[PDB]
């Protein structure tokens, strides 16, 4: 009959069909985790917010849905900071739920009070807000998840005092309110849409570029039919790749950074239609080398200060990339008058290939493990049913060029805040989406990333959860060393070797397997029995540290 | 002739006295490392940029001086995040430089730019600046010291954009200013003074407790002075336990907790003088059950904002506490009318050590290491030569009450933001601060806790520091079990057990010495052998769960 | 015996020895102007909360006390921002109590709510705070004054929902605290101040600058003791100015901008002992113009930030500025052994009066009342019965010209801010303040800047507060005109012109006495007819552009 306002948040939490919660207990938030007990919602209890926060993303961004993380308040809301801020420039869509001081006993200079989370998290959210009603719960719990699910996807801050936490009310006097938002997104205005569209088939050689959006909407089928039906070739940013894994062979151009060459090789686009895709980092800023200055872009991002931020732009749409996709399927539904495309579908392939071959033909073996060695024994087992985490800095460079070539069911890389560490969280919360849908996760890291969360091969044993856990371990902060020698000199290394450590001891002395390997061959079995079993499993990879990337160099 | 904005910055920090960084790697702050090398000036690096705040801040408690915090752009700073709120609400003087993304490519989408890293600071500095030109860095670097040092002590956060730091001016064009700030702090008009002293004339029972800004200061001897001069105990809070070490034991009352039983024995101070001793979770907020609603209070503290925050106070005085404890000493060298006070002076003593007594008493090892078992054993090895820091919650419940009968050269405890983690950072830059003075550091943390930063075992080997880090092991996330068992029911507990992991096999295979204890001798044997050498060690200690502390029982 | 939260605000207001406060009204807010009504505290209301807020502002100036501002939710708070900014930067002890939205009723898009008054404060406030408890407005008002009050003085934002302030309770029940907070403030340490004294003496040429902290603590007798025992001179910024108003007359080097020509007349101190002043606009920034690199620069401030920050100083000290002049004044009161000075204490009246002379002798009145002119006439009425208000821009450089050779009871002029306007509301806050102490208060303004508040003439009538407003009419914002013709092209005036309107047919509009004046004659006949009058006053005085003042020009 009197319930509490953690069974409040629980309830809303359920009515949103939300089914995993992470983080790390503290009284504060005890009520929800009492009132989980009773629902039997697990809440995955981890070793350090941080990583709770993180695999709250990584949960959000393998299954494209929401994630949930649960902090105590002060330091368990501090912790959470680095997931917050990545989640809100990967535009992921987590509700971060924050316990925090009774609002009784405000200004008492008491435990884990007297820090203004909201004023924190405020620069790096949608929206960042503190309950002061029990009442309010509901409705403020699922004017949240609005806020975090629509477009463009982003993290929230629902600061929940400890007061209004254990406050007890009428349950029948109060309202659980359904989610209701379309799932359908928004689409451009057909006008605009026949122009895009007449700019499509009217030029010679079109690309398509995926942004984070794409993947989060997930309209798959959609997007082959408007691909069959229209012929033009599809690019992608890390976060959209997994969207090009169901893609007819022929047309996938993977990585965007790939169309780099296309300078040189003179077969730069004449259009590009960028989805979700944002002028940056991942598309090469404004500077033209990836996406030319010659070329007429069409953008459709649902934030209108992205719309062509860095570089002149021929036409803008504000719209739900997810919504346009379909948009963009039914309209050509009713068309099958579309243009060959032959040369420049193959023109894409085997340029993609040509750089893929440049790399195989570089690299040798002799006294370390190549680093492109080992990234091509993990790709070789990439299909459908496996997420790969990356994380590490040189790891990732070196991962990202065999990752083009293969049919990932996720791709889960640094964004804008290229924060190392974060990769143990992110495939920690990966594995559990995956584990509903039969897949099964993979992180490569590097040996400074891995040490961020180490701590969390004991959650992988708590509860059960079969990541693999790849480290490079060429003993160094690499990306970072390699900075001050090709940057300041050869003599110049300082705070960026790490001469030390067994970390697959690391791993089995928390309960889990732990391989340790310095050839490919030893590589491959140590990776196929680890993929053979069901378990936890730590991977240190002896690996080669002077090796240069393409992203670094020329 | 040719400098960087990192030589700048390097150059005012040595102008201003600093002899140790603490930091990790980031191209963004690069100029700093290599001005570093130059200077010959080390950067003890970290495996998580949290650890390394932390480790300002013990190096800042332990040595009352200046902690330096470096970290880089994004990630490097969200991850300091958490150091920077606990220096906060501890009030400790910590200068935290940042990288930031470029000036120029400022809104450009690029790496590690894009958040606003002084808006999500700014809530917990006292101050917050990003610098806009390299001829700023040497005035800026110093008023942000002042600022950090100045009463009360608190964190700063200077961010430093990669365009600043990499730019290069002719040396002769700006000069590096100085540290004028005399070390002597404000002291209160001599009327006031005067009115304190009549005050504490005329009193049966007075008490003095201090505060964190008795530590921070460190007048040791004037302190001395006056306790001997007037003959009235003197409690403290966690992080002003060591100022009761030079002082004779006829008047030391040991921590302000142990007030408790005076009220709950008609022997409650009559008159209570706080010496930056702030009402909240220390002095058992507006409670009276320490700070008596009956006694005269005199307050001082350098934030009018404290002054009888939480109850009425006979006289606030806003002041240095050092400076107060000088004009204190000094004015009371010269009046020698004092009464004696013996009486009072036994009975604070019987009180404390009844306290001490009845714990004993009730403690029974049979069945499982009892933690008071534990903590005395830690105990009979505390005295000026020794750094205790705690983390852990149970287990500085229990160690708490141990501690006030030893006379340790450090006592580095949670502050207000009650953080579990934060101990292993705090104790490594504790134990550098300790190398200066020949003092050996020992960390008692939970099972939990420890867990937040293992891999600063790592750190520990790399570093050479001696750093013990004691383990108390019960299988649990402690006190939460205990709340959830308690508040809720013997049937209610989820998230909060630990029933997993080798401690002590994880520091081994980062390289430190690890040993597994569960009795009075083994432990007695393993801290033995830990202290003879001089080497990092972890010791893992099997401890009983069951057994509740005084505090909470109430 | 149940009360209302509006009713503890103004208890406590009462307890703290308040009389006076300002603003207007609002529902939100009627509990506050209820409990007035019974308790007989006037509350000032005007026509906009902007004159409000800078009453607020100009009452605690002159009366060298707390004011106290009331606005309500929303636009109330949003239109007392520039006064929130303003005492901020003049260091201002304001206390402003706004209303805002219900708790209840958070996130209903409902009148006056939704705008976070909080966070606009926070980057121009001391302490900024919502309440969220009724029986916390006691404590909270009692604390949100302490942080005003104490040094630096400031701004504070107390924002109390209308659920709050509307909620009742039991009266028997709450504690409404006393203000116990020394009025003496925090000295300087002997060493420190033996150190000034000594280097004091042992110096040829220096000088005493006084900033605003100076004027809040107004320890006016203890400044003349120390002046007479040492004979050193006293300069002052605007602030400061009528601290110097009970000096002996051959001491008194007025406004620290006139201390400019002695490095020209080869007299440039050897010493500064800076008092409150700030490094900055007022003291001619780190330039070395006003201040000489080459002096030994002593500065006590109670902000370790402002410390040398501009330029090398050789001593730094932390104190309150009035607890300070105290300590130098019982210092002196020891030793009576004290160097003649009979050079300087001369050379320093005379190129005082030189500058002034220099002025006198250039200024014509053929054709265009002369702006100097006009400040002459008013310089002739001011005695320390009278404060003086500046606005204006050209009108207060002008004015500060004259206001070194006289002792008004106030000179309250534009800070760092500079906003035109503020003058109106300063002036009528200021003479409530006047009338309590027998004082009469007159504002010189210029035509741009009176027109911000206007409408005040009419609370000036309904309140029937004597003020006399002189607005210094030169048909357009004058320095801006100015620049404009300087600094772009005589040919390039726009925006600028303001030839139109009748300002005193605007004030008799309202039921003021208007005069209209345009020669020196008719302008002394219409200042003496108003200062003879206890009635509201409007003169619009006629007044040449473009003469150009010294600080301007060269
Ligand atoms: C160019 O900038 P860089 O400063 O080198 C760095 O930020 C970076 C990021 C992305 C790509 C390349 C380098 C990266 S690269 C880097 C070394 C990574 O070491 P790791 O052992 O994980 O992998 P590897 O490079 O050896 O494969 C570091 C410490 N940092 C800076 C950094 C520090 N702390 C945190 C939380 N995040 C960071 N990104
Ligand atoms: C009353 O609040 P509680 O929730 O019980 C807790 O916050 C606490 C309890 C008593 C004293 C101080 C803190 C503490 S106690 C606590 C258990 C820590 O277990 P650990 O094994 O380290 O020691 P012990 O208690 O077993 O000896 C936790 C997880 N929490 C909440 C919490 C979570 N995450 C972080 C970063 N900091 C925290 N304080
Ligand atoms: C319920 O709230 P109320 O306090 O009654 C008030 O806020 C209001 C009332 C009804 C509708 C809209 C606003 C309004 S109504 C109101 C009276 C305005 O008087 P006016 O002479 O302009 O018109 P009328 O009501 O006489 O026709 C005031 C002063 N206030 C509070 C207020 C103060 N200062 C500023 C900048 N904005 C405000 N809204
Ligand atoms: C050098 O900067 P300037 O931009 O000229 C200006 O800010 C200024 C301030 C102080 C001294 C001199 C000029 C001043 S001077 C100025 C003209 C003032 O006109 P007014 O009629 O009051 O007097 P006078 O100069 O004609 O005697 C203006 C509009 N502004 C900018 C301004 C605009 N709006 C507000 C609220 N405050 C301001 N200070
Ligand atoms: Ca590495
Ligand atoms: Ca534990
Ligand atoms: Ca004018």
């Amino acid at each position: 009959a009197m319930i509490t306002g953690g069974e409040l948040v629980v309830r809303t939490l359920i009515k949103a069909g939300v089914e995993h919660l992470f983080g790390l207990h503290g009284a504060h938030i005890d009520t929800i985790f009492q009132a989980c007990l009773d629902h039997d919602v697990p809440i995955i209890d981890t070793r350090h917010e941080a990583a709770a926060g993180h695999a709250a993303e990584g949960y959000a961004r393998a299954g494209a849905k929401l994630g949930v993380a649960l902090v105590t308040a002060g330091g368990g809301f501090t912790n959470a900071v680095t997931p917050i801020a990545n989640a809100w420039l990967d535009r992921t869509p987590v509700l971060f739920l924050t316990g925090s001081g009774a609002l009784r006993d405000d200004e008492t200079n008491t435990l884990q009070a007297g820090i203004d989370q909201v004023a924190m998290a405020a620069p790096i959210t949608k929206w960042a807000h503190r309950v002061m009603a029990t009442e309010h719960i509901p409705r403020l719990v699922m004017q949240a998840i609005r806020a975090a699910l629509s477009a463009p996807r982003g993290p929230v801050l629902l600061d929940l005092p400890w007061d209004i936490l254990m406050n007890q009310i009428d349950e029948d006097s109060v309202i659980i309110p359904d989610l209701v938002l379309s799932a359908h997104g928004a689409r451009p205005d057909p006008a605009d849409l026949d122009q895009a569209l007449a700019l499509l088939r009217k030029a010679e050689r079109p690309v398509i570029v995926l942004g984070s959006e794409a993947s989060r909407t997930a309209r798959k089928t959609a997007l082959s039919a408007f691909v069959a039906a229209t012929g033009v070739p599809v690019f992608a940013d890390y976060e959209g790749l997994s969207m090009l894994s169901g893609l007819p062979d022929a047309m996938r151009g993977g990585l965007v950074q790939n169309l780099y060459s296309f300078a040189k090789a003179d077969a730069a686009p004449d259009l590009v239609l960028m989805l979700g895709a944002r002028f940056g980092l991942n598309t090469g800023h404004g500077s033209g080398q990836l996406i030319p200055h010659s070329a007429q872009v069409i953008q459709v991002d649902p934030d209108a200060c992205e719309l062509g931020r860095l570089q002149g732009i021929a036409l803008g749409i504000v719209a739900d990339v997810g919504g346009t996709i379909e948009a963009l399927a039914q309209a050509t539904a009713q068309d099958a008058a579309w243009p060959d495309r032959g040369d420049w579908c193959a023109k894409v392939t085997d340029l993609a290939q040509e750089r893929y071959a440049s790399i195989a033909a570089k690299s040798s073996s002799e006294h370390a493990l190549h680093p492109f060695h080992a990234s091509q024994v993990i790709a070789k087992h990439v299909d459908a049913g496996v997420t790969v985490v990356a994380d590490g800095a040189l790891t990732y460079l070196w991962l990202s060029e065999v990752m083009s070539r293969v049919k990932p069911g996720g791709f889960l890389c640094h964004g804008y805040l290229g924060s190392m560490g974060v990769g143990f969280g992110t495939a920690l919360g990966a594995q559990v989406a995956d584990l509903e849908a039969g897949r099964r996760t993979i992180l490569v890291t590097g040996d400074g990333s891995v040490g961020y969360s180490i701590g969390e091969f004991d959650t992988l044993v708590r509860k059960q959860l079969p990541l693999i856990v790849i480290i490079m371990n060429n003993q160094s902060w690499g990306a970072t060393l390699h900075f001050q020698q090709l940057a300041v000199g050869p003599n110049r290394v300082t705070g960026t070797r790490l001469e030390n450590g067994s970390y697959h001891g690391v791993a089995a002395a928390f309960g889990a397997d732990g391989y340790h390997v310095d050839s490919v061959e030893s590589f491959s079995a140590a990776l196929a029995q680890a993929l053979a079993h069901n378990r936890p499993a730590c991977i240190n990879v002896a690996v080669a540290l002077d090796p240069i990337p393409p992203e670094e160099l020329i």
